[PDB]
């Protein structure tokens, strides 16, 4: 819902995430599942460089995403680890919100 809201929930300085340590978190409270950019916060905030107004962007390069998916054990995950190119929302030249991965 902000700039710094986004990078708490969605960026990670490790790509091997401890899925079961931070989901468990109340800021996650065990959600089915979140994924983390591995990337410093530059590369991520540069996506939506001169947008204003609130809008979909769909990154022109790929990062490093490392996912947490719950098991069949509730709030017990695991790590996915992939490269692809993921969708924010962009507003006041930054990202906000996270959409997907792969497509808008």
């Amino acid at each position: 819902q902000d700039w710094l809201t986004f990078q708490k929930k969605h960026i990670t300085n490790t790509r091997d995430v401890d899925c079961d340590n931070i989901l468990s978190t109340n800021l996650f409270h065990c959600k089915d599942k979140n994924t983390f950019i591995y990337s410093r916060p530059e590369p991520v905030k540069a996506i939506c460089k001169g947008i204003i107004a609130s809008k979909n962007v769909l990154t022109t390069s790929e990062f490093y995403l490392s996912d947490c998916n719950v098991t069949s054990r509730p709030c017990k995950y695991k790590l996915k680890k992939s490269t692809n190119k993921f969708c924010v929302t962009c507003e006041n030249q930054a990202p906000v919100h996270f959409v997907g991965v792969g497509s808008c």
